[PDB]
């Protein structure tokens, strides 16, 4: 029987972001489908530490539970350095069929042995690229600017490739280095647009979606060897129903902070799908060589999966 059972769930971001209203959802179905037996208690923030701290707390079976940017995992199974690579998704309906499917799953099979258990993919959003000297529409725009990037790395290469400088730099300075322009841009969520005042100090943001970053949600194995099957259950039910949820809160959010975005007079420059095929074939050389360190099981499978989403793409029907 479902037990007295007590969950600590912890994140880095804050009640209102897509995250945590994601959090608020599961713990509400656990708490329902277990009559009140097993408790989640939600500890947002980043109060417990950072994404890469809790992970080994996880392992350790400190705090059972956890979400975070999969690409993260690397470190500890590195074929999820696939999640990182450039251009796989044009829309989130694509990463939900891609992350759910056998990319996903197959992914989540290689956690138990490091003391980790996959629940489920959930959103945290597209990265595009802001910057503040002119609109980036291809390639050759993007040649010469510097621009702020995590410093892994695939994105170091995919920068690179670009023609860019993948500048390192703290999130914290980010703004004021915008503003005197020893850097020219950035490249991250929209949400951080708005968030970090970005606006203020750059005029130009292109949905490059040069990357996408999944969430993943775990639980411990030291904690989840102790459930018993109706506990897990539940818990996985919630995880997989606050996934849908979770996505479109992501989604409606993702659409107001561009609303919002464009308010503030910044020119906003969407890419078509042939010319993203023009960025992908550019890097597409440099970028195979982290095909050895993920595994080709890994990268063939992906990559089979993006032809056939790619070929679903109604855009295809637009003109002939």
């Amino acid at each position: 029987e479902i037990r007295s059972q007590t969950i600590k769930f912890a994140a880095a971001n804050s009640k209102g972001h897509p995250q945590v209203t994601g959090m608020e959802k599961f713990a509400e179905l656990v708490k329902e489908k277990s009559g009140g037996q097993i408790n989640v208690k939600l500890f947002p923030g980043g109060v417990l530490g950072s994404d890469p701290q809790t992970l080994s707390g996880l392992q350790g079976g400190v705090v059972e539970m956890t979400v975070m940017n999969a690409g993260i995992l690397s470190s500890t199974v590195k074929a999820f350095e696939a999640v990182d690579l450039p251009f796989l998704f044009n829309s989130g309906e694509e990463a939900d069929k891609v992350m759910d499917g056998p990319f996903g799953t197959n992914l989540m099979k290689r956690l138990p042995d490091t003391g980790l258990i996959g629940l489920a993919y959930w959103e945290l959003g597209f990265r595009n690229l802001t910057n503040n000297r002119h609109p980036v529409a291809k390639l050759e725009d993007i040649a010469g600017l510097k621009i702020r990037t995590l410093q892994s790395p695939v994105p170091v290469a995919l920068f690179n490739a670009l023609g860019a400088n993948a500048v390192p730099l703290p999130y914290t300075e980010l703004y004021t280095a915008l503003e005197t322009g020893t850097v020219d841009g950035q490249e991250n969520p929209n949400a951080n647009i708005i968030n970090a005042k970005f606006y203020e100090v750059q005029k130009y943001l292109t949905l490059t979606r040069h990357q996408y970053n999944p969430q993943i949600v775990m639980i411990s194995k030291k904690f989840w060897d102790r459930l018993n099957d109706e506990e897990k259950a539940v818990i996985e039910q919630a995880a997989v129903e606050a996934r849908d949820y979770q996505r479109k809160v992501s989604r409606e959010q993702d659409a107001t902070a561009l609303d919002e975005i464009k308010k503030t007079g910044m020119q906003v420059t969407e890419l078509t799908p042939e010319e993203t095929t023009r960025l992908r074939d550019a890097v597409k050389p440099i970028i195979d060589k982290f095909t050895a360190e993920i595994g080709a099981e890994t990268v063939d499978e992906l990559f089979a999966e993006l032809k056939k989403v790619r070929g679903e793409n109604a855009e295809n029907l637009y003109f002939q």
